[PDB]
């Protein structure tokens, strides 16, 4: 790419290969999940320098057979260069935890700002659209489907820009290749998941319109009290839904082009690929130079008062359970 981008990042390559655990401090905990969570740390050599830190119990991983996902989710994000995606700078590894050291972001979770607000303005919406979008044309370029798009899976840097983030669904897929795997909120899966037919990177183009719709209003298009009412709803398909008035002509045209059922139908998936998204009438003096280069406004500004503030993130219980096994079984050696 740009000569003094390469020379950076082989800088940072150098630079996070001389580090050790015993090098950063724990400030607070930015989120949780299944089996781990990610926490906010400082290098002791630079307060100035802090990092998000995803630690995983790897008992927990092979017990639920996540293995291969996990190491694609080192190998995707690690390679990755985008700045709509969280850089995962490199990884730790002991015989509990795996220890993933990543970019940090301190605007806030596009979930929590959402749930908030409770829906999103049509332009508000559109730049965090973008933003996917970009991430999107770099992923699908590289081969790469990632397959857990959703409002929670979006944070905000102290700017207010979008960046992906959770890329443990992610994965390179080979050219008229499909992929099996259940995996994804009942919300957001496409129908061919739904019926176990394959799914590809068109699958991501579905989950790109159930994010706008959710962003415009709130909820996912398609919902259900149930898991198995949703999944019908969703066979129903998105030209059954009574889009609410709320949502502009451009945006519902672009979401029914994107939730197609065919994924051969799909936008992006035509002769322009992503350009065919990029160019959606919806889009229509959007200025994605501008997004690219980091000059554009973004439509929410967040507070981040220092490299530690973890204010615009909701309070998380403490981890004070008993240490999990040891997992000697090796799946980790990259790590
Ligand atoms: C029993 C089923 C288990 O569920 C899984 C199923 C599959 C799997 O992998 C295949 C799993 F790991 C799991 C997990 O156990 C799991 C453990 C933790 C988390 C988690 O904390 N997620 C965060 C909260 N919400 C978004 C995420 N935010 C960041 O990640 C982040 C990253 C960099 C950042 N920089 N700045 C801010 C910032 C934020 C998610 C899932």
């Amino acid at each position: 790419e740009d000569a003094e981008a390469k020379a950076k990042y082989e800088a940072e390559a150098a630079f996070f290969a001389n580090l050790k655990l015993s090098d950063f401090n724990i400030i607070d905990t930015l989120g949780v999940g299944g089996f781990g969570r990610v926490e906010l740390v400082q290098l002791k050599s630079e307060e100035s320098k802090t990092f998000a830190m995803k630690i995983l119990k790897k008992r927990h991983i092979v017990d639920t057979r996540q293995q291969e996902h996990i190491r694609s989710e080192k190998q995707i994000m690690q390679g990755a260069h985008s700045d709509f995606i969280v850089r995962l700078y490199r990884t730790f590894k002991d015989s509990k935890y795996l220890y993933m050291l990543m970019e940090a972001c301190l605007g806030g979770e596009l979930w929590t700002i959402l749930r908030d607000r409770g829906s999103f303005e049509d332009s508000t919406t559109r730049f965090y659209t973008a933003c996917v979008v970009e991430a999107f044309a770099y992923l699908h370029s590289k081969g790469i489907i990632y397959r857990d798009l959703k409002p929670e899976n979006l944070i905000l840097d102290h700017r207010g820009y979008a960046k992906l983030v959770d890329f443990g669904f992610a994965k390179k897929i080979g050219f008229g290749k499909k992929t099996w795997t259940f995996c994804g909120t009942p919300e957001y899966v496409a129908p061919e998941i739904i019926l176990n037919k394959g799914h590809d990177i068109s699958a991501d183009y579905w989950s790109l319109g159930i994010l706008m719709y959710e962003l415009l209003t709130g909820s996912p298009p398609f919902s259900g009290p149930d898991p198995m009412k949703t999944y019908n709803i969703i066979l129903r398909g998105i030209d059954m839904i009574e889009f609410p008035k709320k949502i502009a002509k451009n945006a519902a045209n672009l979401i029914k082009k994107l939730c197609r059922d065919n994924p051969s139908e799909r936008l992006g998936n035509l002769k322009n690929g992503v350009k065919d998204i990029q160019k959606h009438k919806w889009f229509e003096g959007f200025n994605w130079e501008g997004l690219r280069k980091g000059t554009l406004t973004p439509p929410i500004i967040p507070s981040v008062a220092s490299p530690t503030d973890t204010s615009n993130f909701d309070s998380f219980p403490e981890d004070n359970d008993e240490p999990p096994p040891d997992d000697n079984s090796g799946w980790d050696i990259d790590f």
